[PDB]
């Protein structure tokens, strides 16, 4: 059997691997339990994949995942969790930003009773404070959308069991925020603080574009919750709009409105503005109703069983 | 074979388990049926799982669900019942504010022939009359949503039978309004009017944000009534509106109205404003439509068969 | 092997039985092939599951599905289609409304290689001007829906063969319009022409409830054809409100318009009610993409092979 | 075991059976590896089935598959490569347009170790300079959508591979853009130039309809760009309606100065054109991550997999 599974997914990465094997060679050798690393080629353009077979021909822990394309690292960890045995999965990164070593530190924490551990960052440490608020109220955001309050600065470097990699392949979804998602499969969950290594520190161009994609996957494929706070703002705005309209309709008939000689213009727009909106607001309601539906999550998930046996 | 199984949600209820177990083997006992009790432990941060294990340990007809976080009464109502293995299922609180020894009275109902056995409070007794009337527009206005009439007064205190249960369990959909669901599968019905025992008030605060959004979900989660009054009303508007401006362009060609110079902004936000609301009116059909399919409900639902064997 | 399947969906059916059955073996006695009838009990509250039960006990050809509630005349038949085992499916009516005798003619025509053969009417006799008006018009309309020409005045009495009752099974969705469904499945199809006992050539009730939801049945829950005859008109209009409020614009920058100077008003109401109507167009045709993508047809029907096993 | 696939869909292609299939085995032939022709009828009104049954009897090779109606040419490819077991699929038109020589090139790249080997026309040539005009610009705005630019001039002559036909079977989509399908599954693909058969050219006329259904079916049936770049230019739209607005409403406020003493009604018109525009961008964004759910596409696509055995 495996023990613990270690996802790498790669993207452009030789002159890598020699480094990321070895220092992986000298964290996993002293756990003293069978291992195995999941490579997930995720469709480089690079003379990689023919380095992972000469590591996998000589080593017999190394198995390799080949994307028929390049999928995104999120999409490469979830192939290669999907693939990987382990009874614990570590998804690491082939560019050895976060230590593996830590990895010690968090198969510890598993065999404490915990079963998902997160590898938190102390702290940002090399962003340019723009990028630390940025972050600090999106995931207050998030956190307020969410009911386990996912800890600050997680990556994707952590400890799965593999109560919890099953839960989150019984997740049938195909827009997935991550992080939400893991936030939904609540199991004992804990965090351990690491401190990257000072050599990495900001150099990546944090283009705005892609980070407004992450910031929208994250607020509308995980919750409905900016869903409802429209059509209630919504419906607000429209209950507010045929008041003023049937208030002008008085104010008209009873005072004999004609100052302008045409005053049925604003009733007109205020009304049809109002019935449009509660359209939509119905339309908001029962497309978020869908979008559950669609979404097919379980409705509860069972972490133990005293005296039955687990439902297939 | 297991004939009973009594469902209990448990949420933070130690110090209440060994009264609760005293009851339930008080009133089961003399029923000389093989009987089996499921605990649903809703994520408890209290110390309701030791109690519960120990339990189990002594008694045999203990049995541990462990959901992985706080998923809510209802949602371990469903856990517990999906596992539930007995011929008649009956969903009772840990709290004993739904007497035990009604339990008895229900069997003896579903011994009559019944397949659903509801339990009924007879008169609310403690709740005042911004929690009656509420209550009574909510059950009329559910009544007719559905066309089997749920009978009012009811809680999750219930017995349902294995056909029941099955039938239940072959409702896919994520948004569950409970009540409806069970008028739905319209199985032989019945109720059993019982007391609520007076240890309890009914001075309960009533968190109106909840009693709102359970409201909405009922109202919006179970049919498509509220989608089908509107882009009905919606689409009257639209063809007054769009009868309006016809008639007002005439005005303008024949009578020649050019008193105010500009009596055509008008013409232009009736035509618009029904337009749009032909659109949104056909927008919502189909998303009613897509929302019929995507909740996957069986067409039908065979209750007996006589020369026929059920079909997989 | 049963060679023939009579589906019966019966409701308050009672003291209908014993004539009908006595014609349905007086009609099926004679073809000298293995049959069965298969009385689908749509929760009548009479007393015809009692009489349908002992007609079961008497004779070895009866089965009875009972299904739990009242469902609808549409969903028996469904219920009758899946259990009948037959190699020729024909739904008919406890009332004897449709002579039980064309049974013969149908079969012949089934024997003649068509897979589906329907009953038509020779003419509505009863109904004389509008009742034929308003049918014509709407299966003109329901027959530019498909492109395979279901044939005119035909009910629910039919004959299908076993490949079209499989077919058909394999349709899977909710919101279903058989008389569309029938022809999306296209096979060889044909028709006979019964006259209907002067019995049932009287004066009928037809609520504008019952056939107004069937209209919209047939209109929205069979194809995207009213939303893609939307979309366009809807979207005409936003191309020619955009254009005009261009021409405003136009009018307005050069030949500097002081009458009325509020003008420009338009402009606004226009461009704003052109941009909403290509929002919407671009939602309905998604949302059809969407309500066409969870229908989940099948993407092609084979009817024979010739060299290869057909796919599981 | 089949080392070829040769799928004909065929309408009313009497005429061609004998030049086709006389073609097809001096092609073949020389290749000396097992090949299996499947002939898709696609509903036919003609006697095409019948000499498809004759050359079946004649030849061990020809198979068919008969549909049920005409469905189309795309659907009769689907279901003919569904039904090819052949280690690579090659597509082809019964009326002999693309040579079948061709074949014999397409193996060889696809011995060469490519996955889908293209078959693109060398130039559009006899059509007219607009129609070529069009064509390029709809391949460059569908090339941004892809991921891998497919090649240019394409059409549904081509070689799959046996692992490129098992992924294009995992999806399991209804409205289907097969250019953008091949693209997003992207495997080691390739081209081989050919040009067209002489006297072929200049004899079609474009069905505009068609050719509408055809580009809204790539624009909307295939990815979400077009949904989520009008939901963007809506929120600009939106945004600068409510800023002029809150601008207008300033300069009613400030400076005092109200000229007409009706400009409230473009206040009105702006504020509620706004709030709807916001609207119908979040009814956009759900529907677009709700039509992402439905599709149902798979996260990723296994190639080559090392030291793991594929999941099932
Ligand atoms: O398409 C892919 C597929 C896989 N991986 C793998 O993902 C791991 C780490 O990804 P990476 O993007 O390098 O994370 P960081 O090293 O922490 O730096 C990132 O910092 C930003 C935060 O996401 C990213 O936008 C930048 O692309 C990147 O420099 C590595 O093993 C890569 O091989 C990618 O990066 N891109
Ligand atoms: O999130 C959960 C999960 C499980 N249970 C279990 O449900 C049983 C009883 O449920 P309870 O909520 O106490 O029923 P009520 O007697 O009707 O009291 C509640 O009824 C209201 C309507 O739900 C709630 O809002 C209030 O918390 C409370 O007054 C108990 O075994 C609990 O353990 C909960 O109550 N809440
Ligand atoms: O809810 C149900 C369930 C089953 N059946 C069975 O369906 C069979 C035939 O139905 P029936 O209503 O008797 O046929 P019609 O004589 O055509 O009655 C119709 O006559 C009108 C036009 O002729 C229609 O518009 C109405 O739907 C309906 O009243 C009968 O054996 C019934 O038992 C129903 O009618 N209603
Ligand atoms: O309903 C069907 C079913 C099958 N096939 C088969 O599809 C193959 C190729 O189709 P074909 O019509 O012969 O292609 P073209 O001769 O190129 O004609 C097309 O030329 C244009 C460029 O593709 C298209 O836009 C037009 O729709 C169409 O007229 C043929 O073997 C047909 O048998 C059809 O054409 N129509
Ligand atoms: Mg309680
Ligand atoms: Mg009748
Ligand atoms: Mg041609």
């Amino acid at each position: 059997t495996i023990e613990l599974s270690i996802v790498i997914p790669m993207y452009n990465e030789e002159d890598n691997l020699e480094h990321l094997f070895a220092r992986l060679l000298e964290v996993l050798t002293p756990l003293k339990i069978t291992y195995e690393i999941i490579c997930v080629n995720d469709g480089s353009k690079d003379k990689t994949l023919k380095q992972l077979i000469d590591c996998y021909q000589s080593n017999r822990q190394i198995k390799i995942v080949n994307l028929s394309r390049n999928f995104g690292k999120e999409i490469a960890l979830s192939a290669g969790i999907d693939y990987a045995q382990g009874n614990a999965v570590i998804p690491i990164d082939a560019d050895l930003q976060d230590p593996p070593e830590l990895i010690h530190e968090l198969v510890d924490k598993w065999r404490e009773g915990y079963d998902i551990v997160y590898a938190t960052r102390r702290s940002r440490q090399g962003e340019t404070w723009v990028k630390q608020f940025t972050a600090k109220m999106f995931y207050k955001v998030i956190g307020r959308m969410t009911e386990i309050k996912i800890p600050p600065n997680t990556g994707d470097f952590r400890l799965m069991d593999r109560k919890v990699v099953n839960a989150i392949k019984q997740l049938p979804e195909r827009t997935r925020f991550m992080k939400g998602l893991f936030a939904w499969v609540g199991y004992r969950q804990t965090f351990v603080l690491f401190d990257r290594e000072p050599r990495f520190q900001g150099q990546t161009k944090w283009n705005y574009w892609k980070l407004w994609n992450f910031a929208l996957d994250g607020i509308f494929s995980f919750s409905l919750l900016p869903l409802k706070v429209w059509t209630y703002l919504g419906s607000i705005i429209s209950l507010l709009s045929l008041a003023y309209a049937s208030f002008l309709i008085l104010k008209t008939i009873t005072l004999g409105v004609d100052v302008p000689g045409y005053a049925s213009l604003m009733v007109a727009i205020l009304f049809l503005g109002g019935v449009q909106l509660i359209s939509l607001g119905v339309i908001g309601e029962y497309l978020g109703r869908v979008y559950e539906e669609v979404k097919a999550r379980p409705l509860y998930l069972v972490s133990d069983l005293w005296g039955l046996e687990y439902l297939p």
